[PDB]
DNA sequence: CCAGCGGCAGC
DNA sequence: GCTGCGCGCTGG
């Protein structure tokens, strides 16, 4: 029932919130990488690996071939496979407990995937813009 | 032309 | 705290 509102800042989290694995994959794609380049590659990745169930079985070299033009391609290919494994087989309440997700991915999860944005204190240029705007407008957006 | 820039783990 | 990973875009 939690739907995060669309904002004037067009965070890709706003469209991926319904599938936490895809949202978290997107945050990994945005590690020191511009969204203008990363997000078109994200759709190619999700076409080949539509779920964590299959991503945890992937050969990281195949993933790295897709990530090549984004940089950090071997590093994040290995991260994506291990992250997808832990996402499905490790006990967790928040995704910061999982390999490859830190404060930025975790803050994204707690703003977009669950209704905990009032408890989040982001330190990310894009998250701050969205989160400040939410604090300033939540009453007019029929929120609590 | 070319330096700066768009998280996370491991140590 | 500190460093390795890393491509293409950006803009003076
Ligand atoms: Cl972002
Ligand atoms: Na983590």
């Amino acid at each position: 029932k939690w739907t995060p509102p669309r904002s004037p800042f067009n965070l890709v989290q706003e469209t991926l919130f319904h599938d936490p694995w895809k949202l978290l994959i997107a945050t990994i794609f945005l590690n020191r990488t511009s969204g203008k380049m990363a997000i078109p590659v994200l759709w190619k990745f999700l076409e080949k690996y539509p779920s964590a169930e299959v991503a945890r079985t992937a050969d990281w070299r195949d993933v790295s071939e897709l990530l090549k033009p984004l940089g950090l391609y071997d590093l994040r290919a290995k991260t994506i496979v291990k992250f997808s494994d832990e996402y499905l087989t490790k006990q967790w309440k928040y995704p910061i407990e999982l390999h490859g997700i830190g404060k930025y991915g975790n803050d994204s999860y707690r703003i977009f995937c669950v209704n905990e944005w009032k408890q989040v204190h982001p330190e990310d240029h894009k998250l701050n813009k969205y989160h400040d705007w939410l604090w300033e407008n939540h009453e007019k957006l029929s929120l609590s």
